[PDB]
């Protein structure tokens, strides 16, 4: 019979789906978060598309040669104010099923903005989008529950930043960044903390805290972006690089 022979060629279509450097990066998030879990209680290669069908996350490998890479590239470093040697290791195109379709592109000024996440949230952000964090009310709220511009999702537009929340992992070693499309709005710009923010100011879509300078003095070292809305974000490129400061 031909319907065997055509049933195992479709096997090997299906599985071609999934890139290499797509599985392993799939295997590597997805061992850091079952490391970790791990961890907290005691206790080539075939692909992994089981794993990464349960993403319901589309990567696609961004090919180092490409004009995408060497921009996106680029973009990232744009802001590196820190001058810290960087290894653009490898970038890849993200797209969640949903994310797409409930973006509030329409509020207009949609930048491209960075967030840094440890490795082991990522195969859950991926999954869910970022999500807001989870609002403290029936005890005191405590500034290890709350960011300094309260309740929201937070972004820089430079790389020096996101190297705070981009921690090596414990696997590889490599740290991981994602770029997002932040519909930003009207954005106020704020020169103190406010940890009581649960939205925006009236007529606002977005906040800014502005970063210190010399001549303006503020209770931001760093640029940050916040916003109030899991839709005025969209997930792009998911950025694994490396620092050799790192090393030793
Ligand atoms: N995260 C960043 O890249 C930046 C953070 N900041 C600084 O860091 C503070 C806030 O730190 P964050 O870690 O951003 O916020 P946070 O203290 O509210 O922590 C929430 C964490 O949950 C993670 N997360 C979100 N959705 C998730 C999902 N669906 N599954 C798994 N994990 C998910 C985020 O990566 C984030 O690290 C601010 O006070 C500011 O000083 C400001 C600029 C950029």
């Amino acid at each position: 019979s031909e319907q065997l022979q055509a049933l195992l060629l479709e096997e090997v279509m299906n599985s071609s789906t999934l890139s290499q450097e797509v599985s392993d990066l799939v295997e590597m998030i997805w061992a850091e978060a079952l490391g970790h879990l791990e961890h907290m209680l005691g206790s080539p290669n075939p692909p992994s598309l089981a794993k990464y069908r349960a993403l319901r996350c589309k990567i696609e490998h961004v090919e180092q040669n490409t004009e995408e890479f060497l921009r996106v590239r680029k973009e990232v470093l744009q802001n590196h104010h820190s001058k810290s040697p960087v290894d653009v290791l490898q970038i890849f195109r993200v797209g969640r099923v949903n994310e797409t379709t409930e973006f509030l592109s329409k509020l207009g000024n949609v930048r491209p903005l960075l967030h840094g996440s440890p490795v082991q949230n990522i195969v859950g952000i991926l999954c869910r989008g970022l999500l807001l964090p989870k609002v403290v009310e029936d005890r005191g709220v405590q500034r290890t529950d709350v960011g300094n511009l309260g309740s929201g999702i937070y972004f820089s537009d430079s790389l020096s930043t996101s190297i705070k929340y981009s921690h090596p992992g414990e696997t590889d070693g490599t740290r991981l960044l994602l770029i997002c499309d932040v519909a930003l709005g009207k954005c106020m710009d704020l020169h103190e903390k406010d940890f009581s923010l649960t939205e925006a100011p009236p007529g606002y879509d977005s906040v800014h805290g502005v970063s210190q300078t010399a001549s303006v003095t503020t209770d931001f070292e760093d640029d940050e972006f916040v916003v109030y809305k899991t839709n005025q974000v969209k997930m792009k490129y998911i950025i694994k690089f490396s620092m050799p400061g790192d090393q030793i």
